[PDB]
C-alpha cells in the first residue's frame, strides 16, 4: 500500500514528541465536546475546566497511553487484525468509562486536526484519507466491545 507509507512517515513526525502532539489532540477534543470533560475522574473528582486536566498528572498519563495504542496501529498499519482482540478490550472498557460510540468520531476529528497542525503543507488529502482509514479500523474494532 502507498497508505500505509503516508501514515509511517506523518507519524514519525508526531511521535518525536508525542505528550505535546496528544496535548493537542485533547485540547481540540474538549473544544469540540466539552462534555466529555468529565468522563475523567481521577481520584472522584471532575475537572471543572479542560485547562484543569493539563495539570493532572493521571490525564497526562492517559495522553500517552492514547499515543501508545495508536503507535501500536501504526506500527500494524499492514495488518490491524493482530489488535483486534485488544481493541474490543480497550472499547469495552471506554464504554464503562461512559463514552459514547458517537464521541469516537470527535476523537477522529481531533487527531485530524493535530496532524494537519503538525504537518501543515505535508497533510495532504492521501494524507488525510490514509488516517481516516487508519482510524475508521480502529473504531469498529473499538465498537465491537459495544455488543451488549
Ligand atoms: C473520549 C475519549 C476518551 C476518554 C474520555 C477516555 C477516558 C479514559 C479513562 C477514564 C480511562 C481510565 C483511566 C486511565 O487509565 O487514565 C482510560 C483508559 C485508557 N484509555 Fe482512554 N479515553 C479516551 C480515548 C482514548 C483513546 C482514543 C485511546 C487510544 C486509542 C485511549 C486509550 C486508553 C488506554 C490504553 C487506557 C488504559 C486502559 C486499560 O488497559 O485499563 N483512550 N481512558
Amino acid at each position: 500500500r502507498p497508505e500505509s507509507e503516508l501514515i509511517r512517515q506523518s507519524w514519525r513526525v508526531v511521535s518525536r514528541s508525542p505528550l505535546e502532539h496528544g496535548t493537542v489532540l485533547f485540547a481540540r477534543l474538549f473544544a469540540l465536546e466539552p462534555s466529555l470533560l468529565p468522563l475523567f475522574q481521577y481520584n472522584g473528582r471532575q475537572f471543572s475546566s479542560p485547562e484543569d486536566s493539563l495539570s493532572s498528572p493521571e490525564f497526562l498519563d492517559h495522553i500517552r497511553k492514547v499515543m501508545l495504542v495508536i503507535d501500536a496501529a501504526v506500527t500494524n498499519v499492514e495488518d490491524l487484525s493482530s489488535l483486534e482482540e485488544y481493541l474490543t478490550s480497550l472499547g469495552r472498557k471506554h464504554r464503562a468509562v461512559g463514552v459514547r460510540l458517537s464521541s469516537w468520531s470527535t476523537v477522529g476529528e481531533s487527531l485530524l486536526y493535530m496532524l494537519e497542525k503538525s504537518l501543515g503543507p505535508d497533510f495532504t488529502p492521501a494524507t488525510r484519507t490514509a488516517w481516516s482509514r487508519l482510524y475508521g479500523a480502529v473504531v469498529q474494532a473499538m465498537s465491537r466491545g459495544w455488543d451488549g
